[PDB]
């Protein structure tokens, strides 16, 4: 159900904040976001930063200059029918330190969640990439980002919910917080009362599956890859999505893509579909890029994306 | 919807305040303005002196003989369909320091505009080229320029506003003023009663944009020059007009005209024309003069822009 | 809401069609409507005849130099914020015979409005003094004439519906067409989707206004003839406009003049305004005439006119 | 050399005949005028209405209360040496209609002629601006008024005369009355057996010259409106008064009222002074008002007044 990209550059030079727009970071590209509509994918995966929406304090108002662009983006791709998700790219972390008040970011939830409330091609996901916490710290960060959106009144969109160690689908079961417990072990009993969580985890195919290297491991890495996480879905019952993936310009990284890909297509009882990392308007040559006039990645990846 | 010349001739010899008449500076040749509105140029820029329009101080009263002068060329160009843009040659100063009352510089304006406020084929251009200040206090002055001209009741006429670092397209978007601010964080806040803003920006295509050397960097400088500025008037639902811009009687120079004027027209959504530097009665050689009568750069520029 | 003049002279020797430009018939002298307008005055009802506008058939194409012409003088007025009201002079009847064709007179007017379809100060007038027809037949070429302006695409402008009998306020209820039906009987259900419709009435001052004496009647008669009309629009909750009036320069004449504007501004819920009879070039000494240079009515009427 | 003032009152609420002193017309401050008598000015346009100093028909009697109000004002002006022009403000009117009776006329300014036949300090003016006349009937009638006035045997005083077309002296030669003639071509040939006839022009500064626009038309308006004026006055062998002229309180109305004033001085030899419209004790925030406490014109034009 789900085919689309990253967008990614508001969350851009994150050692100056609030840093300079234009000059620190940007927002997205709306007409290449239209071309990408037009060809059929429908969620577009806004990254920004927390300190960029609502600065110096989680509890405190939004800054209307961000906040507008966001609101602009957002309603560029829900007014054509795609999803737009809202990404806080802050790694559970707010000013370089761990988020560990659950009732500070409910609050900073409920504000955001407040402003698209009544948007159902809207989705929140709660923070990008935790790592380097708590198992259990992690659990009840994304319960607190649930209860502020819902307490806000948005009660038609999904919740992305993420987990600890970069929210690895390779790791899921056995990746280790800081107080020795894996995702499957702390992220299963996530309650909604709505009951549209969606787990949303992230796949790389380089050897450390940080996406950092170029070559892919192998033309089955990613499916085999997704395996583990695949069974603990259909067990606990839950679906999940592929908030970020990639491959390079390679003839290895593409099979082991279509592999992953076709895999959870086959699997799509717990797979909803898959969000590409990335696109964006000033990744220059970088090698994950899609964005459609110089993405190294567009001519081999886009076609791959549309399935 | 707008294509013309720049009438260059009465802010000449600026050393010289007053100055005299016939000796320092001059108007312009309404023959051959006419010659241009037969062709069908529909667009005038008129150079003029702050001080010599407003002398001392700019709350003060206008000379006459100056202000007749301005009129009679304005009601030549306007009687016949064409717009009349009225452009204090002024670079954000008044007697060589730099404009830092935006109370002074509104009411400069309500008394200029209330001396056209009934010519709806007239333009109000707030100031020639600010540089080397705030971009804030360049943004605060425009915005109490519409403030003035509104508050004399000249409601029907365009206002251009010009950006600081002598407002050019190429650079909108990356140079500082003296406070680091830029035109594109600056200049976007300015709002207007009657929803007439037009951004006036300028491009000349030698290598420091600076009009200086007869050669062009190369054939698409032009329109490679304008993408930073067209993007950021997209984003920012703002409309413009390239009020200065020049190449000089070479290939090279030529095609980079052509080449950037259509890509004004390609992108038309956000440029409404462009006004050639310069016509004028007193520029002799000068390369970029197209004056009928006597410019070097008459026969091959005129014919390009009427397009 | 309008006050002005009408400009007669386009249509003068109706007997030669084409006729001659300068022998037969002129254009309206701009510098005097130049004049009306800096005094206040905001409609000008531009005379001319279909014939010289659409010749040979109503279906064809227009005349370019007669259509020139009106679009110059149109033009004149609109772009210095009046009102141009167009007017074929001609009685109901196309080559001097009614016009019992509603196909061909709607086509006639689908012609003439796409040619000002975008003029929002532009109004239509289906056609001046119908009469000697049936009451029906007037009110359906009405009918037809909106079609045709709606249908070329001119929505932005008033149409001028003109009755039966002269299209005489005075004898709006009364006077019967060749069916035995009045205006008022016939003339209600005009219908347009833009919903501006003006009434468009006639009212002159001696015994049989046919405003051909320079007699009126007493001093009251201008406003008691109205009342009836008046009557009737409020009834049936429609507006109108006093299209052509005059009184010859006597007491009695301006006394009863001022009355009838002075009731007009009493009843302005129905009267939206009214129209004198007549300005242009070519009038010399009509007893009617306010063109200013040498109209023997202006000293008198043109103070009255602007109330 | 006479410079001063209008009053203006005694004819106010002329829709009211008689009307009723103290609501519809009031007589004028005595203290006021005792001001601007000592500060040099010496004339006095008393205006009032015929038909409140002589009712029902032009050969009755005064009425008591009106004469002997009119009386005190002008043996105030008078007894302090300044001239008291008597002006019935009437616009050849009597009863609302236009003076055909140059036998009823002459009989009117008998009378009230007779009423200061002694006192030589008073001038007689015929009627306030005629217009919409036939120009040979205004003649007429002004020699009639002379006729009357000397048979009273009031021989001392200067009898102003005014023209057809509001005795506007811009219009002095181009004009024409209801038969076709100027006030050049039918004023010229007066007779008084004193030989004091005074031409009486009025001029304004606005567009129209209609006096009723706080916009002067230029800086020079003044001067060059009274020149085909001063031609035929100084040809003919005439002399003559301004007995009317305003300008609002605007930088360019003040210089147009300056040099029409200095025009008037270095043509004394025809030109014998200006009498401002105006003063008064009702005129309240009027744009021209110079009424010492209350006329928002008196702080910039009375010192231009007394030169
Ligand atoms: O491009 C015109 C614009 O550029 C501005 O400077 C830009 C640099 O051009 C650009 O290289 C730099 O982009 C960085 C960005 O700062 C990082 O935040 C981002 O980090 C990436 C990381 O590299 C990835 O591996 C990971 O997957 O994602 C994160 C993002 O979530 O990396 C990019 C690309 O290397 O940003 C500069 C601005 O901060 C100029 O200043 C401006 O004037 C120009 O107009
Ligand atoms: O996913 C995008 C994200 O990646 C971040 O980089 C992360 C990788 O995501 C993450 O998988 C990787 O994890 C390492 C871990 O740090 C090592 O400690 C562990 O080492 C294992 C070893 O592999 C075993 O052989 C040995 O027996 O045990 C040790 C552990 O005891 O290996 C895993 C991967 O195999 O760490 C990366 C960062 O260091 C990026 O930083 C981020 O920017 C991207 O967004
Ligand atoms: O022409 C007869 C007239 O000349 C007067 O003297 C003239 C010089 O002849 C004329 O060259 C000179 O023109 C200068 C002008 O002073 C400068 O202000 C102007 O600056 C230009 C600049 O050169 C351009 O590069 C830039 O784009 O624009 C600015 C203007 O905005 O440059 C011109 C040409 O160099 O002006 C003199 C008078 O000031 C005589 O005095 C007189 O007697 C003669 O009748
Ligand atoms: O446009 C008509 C106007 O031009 C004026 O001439 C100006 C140019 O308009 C302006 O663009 C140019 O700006 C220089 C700037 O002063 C330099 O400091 C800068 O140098 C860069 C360098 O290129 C970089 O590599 C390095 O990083 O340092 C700096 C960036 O910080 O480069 C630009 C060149 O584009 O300056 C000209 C002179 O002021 C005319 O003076 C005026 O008459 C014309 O009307
Ligand atoms: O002769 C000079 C000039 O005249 C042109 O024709 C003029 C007529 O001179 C002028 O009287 C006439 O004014 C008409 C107007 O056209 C009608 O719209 C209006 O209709 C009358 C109708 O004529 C009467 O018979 C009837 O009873 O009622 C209506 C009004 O209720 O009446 C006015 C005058 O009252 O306009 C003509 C031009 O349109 C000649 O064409 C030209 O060649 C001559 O040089
Ligand atoms: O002040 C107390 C008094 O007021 C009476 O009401 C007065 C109004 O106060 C007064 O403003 C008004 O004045 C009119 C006057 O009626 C008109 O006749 C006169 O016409 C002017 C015209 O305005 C000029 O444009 C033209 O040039 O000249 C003529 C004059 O010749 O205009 C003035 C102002 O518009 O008159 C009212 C009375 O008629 C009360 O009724 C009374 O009770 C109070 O005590
Ligand atoms: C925005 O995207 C469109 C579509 O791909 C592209 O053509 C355009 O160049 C992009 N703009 C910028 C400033 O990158
Ligand atoms: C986007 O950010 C810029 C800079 O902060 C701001 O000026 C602009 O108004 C913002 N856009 C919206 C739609 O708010
Ligand atoms: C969370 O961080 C705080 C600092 O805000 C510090 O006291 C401690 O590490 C944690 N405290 C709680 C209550 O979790
Ligand atoms: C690909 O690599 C993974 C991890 O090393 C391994 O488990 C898998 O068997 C490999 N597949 C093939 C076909 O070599
Ligand atoms: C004015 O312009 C005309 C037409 O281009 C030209 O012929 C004439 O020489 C010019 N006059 C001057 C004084 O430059
Ligand atoms: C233009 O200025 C000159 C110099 O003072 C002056 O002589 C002339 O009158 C002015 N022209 C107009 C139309 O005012
Ligand atoms: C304007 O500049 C002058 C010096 O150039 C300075 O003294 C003055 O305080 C400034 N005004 C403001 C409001 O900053
Ligand atoms: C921005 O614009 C608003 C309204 O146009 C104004 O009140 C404010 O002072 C401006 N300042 C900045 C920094 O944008
Ligand atoms: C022209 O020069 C500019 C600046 O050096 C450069 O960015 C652009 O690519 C050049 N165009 C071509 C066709 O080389
Ligand atoms: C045109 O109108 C002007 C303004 O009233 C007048 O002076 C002029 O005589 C008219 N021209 C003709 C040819 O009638
Ligand atoms: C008006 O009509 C005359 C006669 O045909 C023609 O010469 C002239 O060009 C026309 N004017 C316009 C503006 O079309
Ligand atoms: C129009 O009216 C009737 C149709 O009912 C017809 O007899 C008459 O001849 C027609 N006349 C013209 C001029 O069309
Ligand atoms: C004016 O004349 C009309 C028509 O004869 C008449 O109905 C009306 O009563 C007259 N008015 C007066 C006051 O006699
Ligand atoms: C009469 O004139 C005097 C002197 O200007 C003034 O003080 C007084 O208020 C005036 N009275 C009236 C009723 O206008
Ligand atoms: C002025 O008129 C009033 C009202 O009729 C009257 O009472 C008064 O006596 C008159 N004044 C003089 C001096 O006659
Ligand atoms: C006299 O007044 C009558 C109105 O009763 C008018 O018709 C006439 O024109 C006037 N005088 C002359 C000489 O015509
Ligand atoms: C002032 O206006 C009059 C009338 O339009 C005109 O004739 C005269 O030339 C104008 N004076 C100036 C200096 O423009």
């Amino acid at each position: 159900r789900f085919a689309g990209v990253n967008e990614s550059g508001a969350e851009f030079g994150s050692d100056n904040i609030p840093g300079v727009y234009g000059t620190d970071y940007t927002w997205y590209n709306t007409t290449a976001m239209g071309e990408f509509i037009s060809q059929g994918m429908n969620i577009f995966r806004l990254n920004l930063l927390m300190e960029r929406l609502v600065p110096n304090t989680m509890t405190g108002p939004m800054n209307a200059d961000y906040l507008g662009n966001l609101t602009k983006d957002v309603n560029y791709v829900t007014d054509k029918g795609a999803y737009a998700m809202i990404t806080p790219h802050n790694y559970g972390r707010y000013y370089g330190n761990i988020i560990n008040s659950t009732s500070d970011f409910e609050a900073f939830w409920k504000t955001v969640a407040g402003a698209f409330k009544d948007n159902d091609l809207v989705m929140f996901d709660t923070n990008n990439q935790y790592y380097g916490m708590a198992g259990q710290l992690v659990a009840d960060l994304n319960q607190a980002a649930i209860n502020g959106i819902r307490a806000a009144g948005a009660t038609s969109q999904y919740v992305n919910v993420e987990g600890n160690s970069y929210t690895g689908a390779w790791t899921w079961t056995t990746a280790e917080g800081t107080d020795g417990l894996t995702n499957a072990q702390t992220m299963g009993n996530l309650t909604d009362p709505e009951d549209k969580i969606l787990y949303h985890m992230h796949q790389y195919l380089d050897s450390d599956g940080s996406g950092t290297s170029s070559t892919c491991v192998n033309s089955t890495i990613g499916a085999t890859r997704l395996m583990d996480a695949t069974a603990w879905l259909k067990s606990n019952n839950k679906i999940a999505i592929l908030g970020q993936y990639a491959g390079a310009v390679n003839s290895v990284c593409e099979e082991a893509v279509e592999g992953m890909l076709d895999y959870i297509d086959e699997n799509s009882d717990v797979w909803t579909g898959a969000i590409w990392w990335a696109a964006g308007p000033w990744w220059g040559d970088y090698m994950f890029s899609v964005e459609p006039d110089n993405g190294p990645a567009y001519s081999t990846y886009d076609p791959i994306i549309l399935e």
